[PDB]
């Protein structure tokens, strides 16, 4: 009954253990069945087969009744004594065994020997592996080539997940469509900037490895960076988008070795967003560079053994506090990108205040649950990663955008406390010379941001080669006790005194304007 | 019907009893069967015997169809009254029993005694302990002999771990290798520390007893060491090389007391790295002397008390923030290397200076996922073991490097508190005699340092044993009340005053070096 089984519908059916030593069974699923919204033409998991469990039922049925129809035509024809004794014995038994098919035991018998049958090697591990196939509401998208492929027919792509949001070709006609371009337009006015954000945001629908890069820019306390950041997460959908607690970013005592289940998301996502926090918030490389790099990471199943998963999600962090970031490392420094909202909504917006406007409250929130209204932006997301794959090849450092990497820059000028020191306290004022092994000069620093800024464990093995980081050696030999003496400076305490020693869019913007852009 | 089954197509499957007392059944995969990618002619973990089940379901039933055409034909010939009772009830009981093979819990009985037939003793614990085989993508690898020998036929040799990168032999002439190459030799430039570095990695496909020794190197912020460790580890395999945490070093509190799971890792890889970190560690014999030696040490595990930890994974650590080690033991520093990097990539290179090259951010990014350059690497770990067997006969001691140890002695000769406050405040001042006692002397020197670097708790008796061995000591008698009293100096305080061949290089360097 098995073998027969798998002969009639095994194309349909597939089942493999996970790494629970259990068998799974998954189901194809077809147009005119019961099925939840969105889950056409893709597999899905069963826990058991039942539909097959009432199909062994009612068409093998058909198949009994042409056994006996024909056992009996042959049964008709006249032979010898065979008829009497093996046509009748055999008759006698299969209709004894007909009813054998609607036992409950042996049909669960039934399934248990059609499990080895069904049996396909290594289909577990390779599903949703391919990057360029995406689930959609009514079928599976494919971005191998441009354009953007629809599949709503048979396929062997072996794909389980999937979101809820039908796909429509990108038409700027669409009055949501026209809606959503204008608001995007008016919360960034900056065209380049524009641009590059949205191509940034293009990327979450691609799950494959990623350039390493961090979007940290800061925003108005009104800006909208968070209407965004939902629109997105609930357009990609849970499976491919989460929220993110930026406890995480900022690691505490805890690493990636205590127990956690929060570390444990990004499996498979791609995207993931840091919302606004309470104040500003200290981080070095408090598992970032671990977190910036797409190289493979470890897993730890809050108290489980530890697996190993690829991150392959792209991450956005704005907040209307600044971060507070102590390292001078280029590398670091290189795989980060920090834009400044100027546009800050007021609900009595005056004609002179440009760069702010009035606010739709019905809109942060509004509209996002409009099903229409998803399935548009979607659209336009699934274009403009369409534009940039045609324009910069998938590289989004190559692109060229004046308005960023300029305030990144100048952001990388702050948030530096030597050169605070420096061009305070011993540039202009070289003609004195009191330093103990800079030790000293090590105290007065660290108690400086310990009053001035904020505290910390302190260590000075660091901050001895530090200075050599700056241009306070300019003057810095050692006596003949070494001891590496500067040779020249002033500390200074109180008052003292100073002693001597682009292009705006025509009608469109979403165009994308010539290759200068 | 399990005695036939173990008789006829026995050789197949074997079973033993996990650590958890539950049956495993292992079976030899076969070329022209379904499986998985690159595990071929190696054992594998099957929950559950289904090509046991086909096979008593097919042929099985092929065999009693011989014997039912063997009956048929002795009861075709003519004999005594014996045919019309005895043959005919035999082949009504056998047709009768004949169906018996196709229902389930049959089945589920007779493999539940080939559970019994097909078990064999010494088989979970004898999994993977021969270190001269390494599983591979196309067979399994043979390195103890020299050269080394790849087979992909039948073999009596029990693997089942495997790497699912296959394996070529080393052709200097793939583009992929001169790239390779070409890189290495980027970036590091002194052909004998190169020639050391790659000597101590190839050691990671070894899996036996090796050199107790500690590899530590240092410099610019893009040495590229991330580079490197990344391939060797994803190259070689997770079930060879994992990624330690450096949570592992500077043990603390909890120690190995608290429940500790890391250390549960290092059984049965070949090999362990340490990546970058924030900013400068602190350590010494915190937990690192039972890493260093290649012996046998105990601590938790998961969740557990203790098995056995028996450690053969070589050990590389490196970072941009110098490691701190506060010992003066011969013991310790014995096992330790260092060196510094002097390579410091730019994207603006001046030909001015020549230690430094423009990055390529695609050399990280991608070259890793392609195939052909772990076959590559495959091929360099290879050859190079290969060579230093053939050379120093494993022993990698007794290979010879000036620059390296030299700097390693260079190092050792910095990173010592003590000789700094010595030569830095006492040293050169002699001229005067005002010392109250030892512990006068060790409080200046702790709040001394304190300040200098770091703060921490100390032990007085050791700061009072360290004197003795130091160069402070010339000049300390004792009193009639004993106390060591220093017998002059002057503490000092403020400032004040006293009052190449040009190709070939990866193939061999002369002896001499
Ligand atoms: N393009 C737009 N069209 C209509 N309303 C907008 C637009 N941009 C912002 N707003 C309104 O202004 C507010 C954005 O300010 P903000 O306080 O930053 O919101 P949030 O932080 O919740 O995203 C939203 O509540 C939204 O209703
Ligand atoms: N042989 C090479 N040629 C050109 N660029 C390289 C080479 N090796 C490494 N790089 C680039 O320089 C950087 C080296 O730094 P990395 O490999 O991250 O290690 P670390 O940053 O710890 O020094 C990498 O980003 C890599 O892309
Ligand atoms: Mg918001
Ligand atoms: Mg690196």
């Amino acid at each position: 009954i098995a073998k027969v089984i798998y002969a009639m519908m095994g194309n349909k059916f597939v089942v493999d253990v996970d790494s629970n030593g259990k068998y799974v069974w998954f189901e194809f699923v077809l147009p005119g069945q019961p099925m939840n919204q969105g889950e056409i033409w893709k597999w899905r998991k069963e826990v058991n087969p039942d539909e097959l469990h009432i199909y062994i039922s009612e068409n093998f049925s058909r198949v009994m009744d042409r056994i006996t129809e024909h056992i009996k035509y042959h049964l008709s024809q006249p032979h010898e004594s065979n008829i009497l004794n093996y046509y009748k014995k055999l008759l006698k038994a299969f209709e004894r065994s007909k009813s054998k098919i609607f036992n409950d035991s042996f049909k669960k018998g039934v399934i248990r020997q059609a499990e080895f049958l069904f049996r396909q090697r290594s289909f577990i591990q390779t599903l949703d592996t391919n990057p360029h196939l995406l689930g959609v509401g009514n079928g599976v998208l494919s971005i191998e080539t441009i354009p953007a492929k629809l599949i709503n027919h048979f396929h062997e792509h072996p794909i389980h997940q999937y979101t809820h949001i039908c796909y429509v070709p990108f038409n700027p006609e669409n009055p949501w469509t026209k809606l959503l371009l204008n608001a995007l337009q008016d919360i960034i006015p900056e065209l380049d900037a524009r641009l590059w954000i949205m191509f940034y945001l293009s990327t979450a629908i691609f799950r494959g490895l990623k350039e390493a890069l961090m979007l940290l820019w800061l925003g108005g306390g009104c800006n909208g960076k968070t209407f965004l950041m939902r629109l997105v997460a609930m357009v990609l959908g849970d499976h491919y988008a989460s929220k993110l607690n930026i406890s995480l970013l900022t690691s505490c005592r805890e690493t990636a070795e205590k127990p956690n289940s929060a570390f444990m998301r990004l499996k498979g996502r791609g995207y993931g967003y840091f919302e606004e926090t309470n104040k500003s918030e200290v981080l070095n490389t408090s598992r970032l560079k671990e977190m910036v790099n797409p190289g493979d990471v470890t897993a730890r199943e809050l108290n489980q053994k530890q697996e190993s998963f690829q991150m392959t999600a792209t991450m956005v962090a704005a907040s209307n506090y600044n971060f507070i970031i102590d390292t001078t490392d280029h590398g670091t420094w290189r795989r980060l990108r920090h834009y400044r909202s100027k546009v800050k909504f007021c609900h009595n917006p005056d004609p002179s205040n440009p760069y702010e406007k009035k606010e739709d409250p019905r809109f942060i929130h509004e509209y996002i649950m409009d099903p229409d209204c998803q399935n548009a932006f979607f659209s336009i997301l699934v274009y403009f990663w369409e534009k940039l794959q045609k324009e910069y090849n998938g590289q989004i450092k190559k692109v060229f955008c004046p308005t960023i990497e300029s305030e990144t820059e100048a952001y990388r000028k702050s948030q530096d406390t030597l050169h605070r020191f420096i061009t305070e306290r011993v540039v202009e004022s070289p003609s004195a010379e009191t330093v103990y092994n800079l030790s000293e000069v090590v105290t007065a620093y660290a108690e400086w941001y310990n009053t001035n800024i904020n505290v910390k464990r302190h260590i000075a093995l660091e901050l001895s080669q530090e200075l050599e980081n700056s241009v306070l050696e300019k003057y810095l030999q050692w006596s003949p006790n070494k001891t590496r003496i500067l040779k020249g400076c002033r500390i200074l305490h109180k008052f003292e005194t100073l002693q001597p020693g682009i292009c705006e869019p025509k009608n469109k913007w979403w165009e994308w304007s010539p290759n200068p852009s």
